[PDB]
């Protein structure tokens, strides 16, 4: 019967906690898209949000910060991780999906929700999963409680991941990921298993 | 995107937030509660988890507080209420769906899932229409009940039958409706983060 709650890593020893945090602002600060657009930094609005980021979760036990190499995953998981005392490592398994098809087009948003990228839906989910796997297997367990990783990435491939692990087609998880939100796994071997989704409650406060 | 976010209310201007909670631990002290357990209080535990919560909102505009008829969710919004000087205010559409066949994935309940969401979604609608508009800013209603009810109502919101949804949310944790009159759309699901600041 509790085989049911071995399958939602509850009251199970050696479970680990994945904060999944969605990058702050981007497209670089509104005087201008003045820099390289390839790579923008925090926008001002974005380098805000991360600091709220930050101090929410100065407040919690964390250790290890990942990132998708993109400048604005990277500067967010900075701010994180210097509440801490912890390097950022990076990861390119955590990229956002791949958007842009090579014939020239956008990815579109058809309502019905069939997946509308040209990187498929099982690939974006198997390297976030490795991902994620291998950001726990690199991080020494907690000395008291719960090892804790944050792991700073991109909206599509966040959801992507969350829906595969719910066992969610495209489109039926239908919520957006705020900027800097946070939603926690949990992680054991892996057996990986969704807690919470898509909070940015830290950005009621300011 | 301009008709993504009126879908999502993210970015429309006259949303309401409404932080739905799930009560802290209850059924109290030891394996014989000495207490009436019909209604029992929160546990020292639940208790501890309501004075997290209570710090965690404590920084958060707050212009109402609403909870079901159950002591577990009434000690809960008050702990929530009191560190903002509120009253708390009591709906028993927010109760948890009826557990108990009257003879003593497939749906569980005898209450059916359509009654539960649209009494859920009645009351969350009501509470938003009972709250003076935050003198600037977002108005923002905390809403105390209990976790089948709760993940009943965020379903319906998703369009997700009982079982698609397949979380269980924490005890205290903190999920965000945004409500403009009828519309109203999940924002965040089950965050009880609060419990691990050391
Ligand atoms: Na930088």
């Amino acid at each position: 019967m509790r085989s049911v709650y071995e399958r939602y890593l509850v009251g199970v020893p050696g479970v680990s906690e994945v904060w999944l945090i969605r990058h702050a602002d981007s497209y670089t600060g509104l005087e201008d898209y003045d820099g390289d657009p390839r790579d923008p930094a925090l926008s001002e609005k974005g380098r805000a949000q991360a600091r709220l980021l930050a101090a929410r979760l100065a407040g919690v036990p964390l250790h290890g910060v990942w990132a998708s190499g993109a400048h604005r995953a990277q500067q967010t998981a900075s701010a994180v991780a210097a509440e801490h005392g912890l390097r950022v490592r990076t990861d390119a398994r955590l990229r956002e999906v791949r958007t842009n098809w090579d014939d020239g087009r956008p990815s579109e948003l058809k309502p019905h929700g069939v997946y509308p990228f040209p990187e498929p839906e099982k690939e974006v989910a198997e390297r976030m999963r490795t991902a994620v796997t291998a950001a726990v297997a690199a991080t020494p367990p907690a000395p008291d409680g719960t090892t804790r990783v944050a792991v700073v990435g991109h909206d599509s491939a966040l959801v992507i991941l969350m829906g595969s692990l719910m066992n969610l087609g495209w489109g039926q998880l239908d919520m957006i990921l705020p900027l800097t939100s946070v939603s926690v796994l949990a992680v054991k071997d892996e057996r990986m298993v969704v807690r919470s989704i898509g909070d940015a409650t830290h950005l009621a406060a300011a």
